[PDB]
DNA sequence: CCTGACTCC
DNA sequence: TGGGAGTCAGG
């Protein structure tokens, strides 16, 4: 605890060094249009901090921070560089994050701030952002002889932590990981959240008020049933309504009372009316809260767009995820709840939107790795696994297959392979338990390859103690040794999937990185809106419809190399909703 | 703030 | 008693 530095009225040369450790403090979660409340920057002439209104009115820091050969080293570099582009200002050099050396070390340590990073190495001079900032409504800077000094001390602690993390990085063989996959990604998931999705907000609100008017009629008609007003959406009234009132059977109980879950009241149906109404209520109050009222909160009034934070530094398994909005559950299977798809709009006149997915990834991931014969052939000879499933699942030929049916025979395909017991599927599909139990025997039969991987991948996790994907992300499993059980048993799945999620994770971000070069490089004004786990989404010219139905897709494919193709399907339109 | 509901991959 | 996520209203 003893750390000179500078407290800079103006910035000069020395601050301006070919290698720093540079902090830009955005302290509010969503750092999209939110305030820089200071800087620091440490290297090897000193450490320095600086007022954010002095460093970026000045010319030759904007120089600096915008020189890709002045390097920089940092923690969440992403959120610098889009509160940076809020400011009008591009920050280039980026050559270490600290965030992300952090996640691919250990994904389960949650480092979410640098002295959490800090203590994977036993380095303490440094504070959490917690204890200097304060929790909820406390929340505030701190005085500025404080606030220079802890991001002083975070500036230190990237400086004299960088050797060590790209060393133990290194070790594991995740130092290309980081350098060539996971930091140049954060560059292009920086552009994305910036650019932002634009909305059409008439469209919207007459879909908010037209569903508004159908949430009562259905609300009424509830009650009518019920016999009685009761709040619908709290699941501990529902239950007396059912269970007591209505006396249908109890199916399952949580540790607060009864399940009224979609599963459990989809095979109440029969009993009563008021169960089928009471799951549509609850998708048209889900649309209502969240897909028109909770995006239109966050919709940019001005510029009518949303702009999404993908964590890059938060999944188990090397995905991302999207938050405030979560741009990655915009409903889908139902046409009620798709038509929302249609408020998403290209961000100008005569522009499209672009869509590209992955046909069945993880399964073509997993015929490779696993190196399974009958799997690889149904690919190789590239069939659609799903829909064939659902003409076994329902007795019934191709051209027979309904959407929904393909939907549940996905799901049967997904389950298998990853460890569901007789009892999930049974229950899924009700059949007897024993007819599921039987399926899933002819299913491994039927892929003894996969059956042979997943048993072999669970002991390799006991021995280890991890597990890793195909370009070296490594979860670890301490539970898989577990004398308990269903501690062990969850264990022992994560083992069987997160190789083959974390793969396909890593093959897309990849492709990510492919694709970007390639648009850059021909000056296509086309660009990455969204990701969609295994999809996808840009915007364009109509006029560059054509190039992009060649381009996107077959980046998309050349990204890895597997015993097996991969395959990308690819739709445009004027909405995300016609892009189908 | 947690639980359980709905949404997606 | 398949895996990975986020947001919401209620309590
Ligand atoms: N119920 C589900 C749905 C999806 N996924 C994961 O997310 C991936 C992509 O989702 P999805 O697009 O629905 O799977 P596809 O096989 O590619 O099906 P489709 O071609 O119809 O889009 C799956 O491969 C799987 O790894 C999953 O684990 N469980
Ligand atoms: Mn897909």
């Amino acid at each position: 605890a003893k750390m000179a530095f500078t407290l800079a009225d103006r910035v000069t040369e020395e601050m301006l060094a070919d290698k720093a450790a540079l902090v830009v403090e955005v302290v509010e979660e969503n750092y999209h249009d939110a305030p820089i409340v200071g800087i620091a920057v440490v290297n090897e002439h000193g450490r320095f901090f600086l007022r954010p209104e002095t460093a970026l009115a000045d010319p030759q820091f904007v120089a600096w921070l915008g020189d890709e050969t002045k390097k920089k080293s940092m923690f969440d570099s992403k959120r610098a560089a889009v509160a940076l582009k809020w400011k009008g200002i591009e920050l280039c050099g980026v050559s270490f994050d600290l965030l992300l050396a952090a996640y691919l070390l250990d994904p389960a340590q949650g480092v979410d701030d640098v002295a959490a990073a800090a203590k994977m190495k036993q380095y303490e001079a440094v504070r959490p952002d917690e204890a200097v900032y304060g929790k909820g409504a406390k929340r505030a800077v701190p005085d500025e002889p404080v606030l220079a000094e802890h991001l002083v001390r975070k500036a230190a602690a990237i400086w004299e932590l960088e050797r060590p993390f790209l060393d133990e990085l290194r070790r594991n063989e995740q130092d290309r990981l980081l350098v060539e996959l996971e930091q140049p990604l954060s560059s292009i998931l920086a552009e994305m959240e910036f650019a932002g999705v634009k909305v059409d907000t008439k469209r919207l609100e007459q879909m908010g008020k037209e569903l508004a008017e159908q949430l009562g009629t259905v609300e009424q008609r509830i009650y009518e049933l019920a016999g009685q007003e009761f709040n619908i959406n709290s699941p501990k009234q529902l239950g007396v309504i059912l269970f007591e009132k209505l006396q249908l059977p109890v199916l399952k109980k949580t540790k607060t009372g009864y399940s009224t879950s979609a599963d459990v009241l989809e095979k109440l149906a029969p009993y009563h009316e008021i169960v089928e109404n009471i799951l549509h209520y609850r998708q048209l109050g889900k649309l209502q809260s969240t897909y028109i009222e909770g995006l239109l909160k966050v919709v940019r009034p001005a510029t009518k767009k949303v702009h999404t934070i993908f964590n890059q530094a938060l999944t188990q398994t090397g995905r991302l995820s999207s938050t405030e909005p979560n741009l990655q559950n915009i409903p889908i299977r139902l046409e009620e709840g798709r038509k929302i798809r249609q408020a998403f709009v290209p961000s100008e006149s005569d522009w499209l939107i672009f869509a590209a997915d992955y046909s069945q990834i993880a399964l073509r991931v997993l015929a490779h790795i696993a190196e399974d014969d009958n799997l690889m052939e149904a690919f190789r000879r590239d069939l659609d696994i799903h829909t064939k499933t659902a003409m076994d699942i329902f007795q019934v030929s191709e051209d027979e297959v309904t959407p929904n049916m393909r939907r549940q025979a996905k799901a049967v395909n997904f389950g298998i392979v990853y460890g569901i017991s007789d009892y999930g599927l049974a229950q899924n599909l009700n059949i007897s338990r024993k007819e599921a139990a039987e399926f899933i025997e002819r299913y491994f039969e039927s892929f003894p390859g996969v059956k042979r991987y997943m048993e072999n991948i669970v002991q390799e996790a006991k021995q280890k103690g991890y597990v890793t994907t195909l370009l070296h992300r490594r979860r670890y499993l301490p539970d898989i040794t577990s004398r308990n059980f269903n501690v062990r048993s969850f264990a022992e799945r994560m083992a069987m999937n997160t190789p083959i999620q974390g793969s396909a994770a890593d093959i897309i971000k990849k492709a990510m990185i492919d694709l970007n070069a390639r648009l850059k490089e021909e000056r296509l004004q086309a660009h990455l809106l969204l990701q969609v786990h295994d999809e996808l989404i840009l915007e364009a010219p109509k006029e560059e419809m054509e190039r992009l139905c060649r381009l996107v897709p077959e980046v998309m494919e050349q990204a890895v190399t597997l015993r097996v193709p991969l395959k990308v399907d690819y739709h445009y339109g004027s909405t995300w909703y016609d892009a189908k």
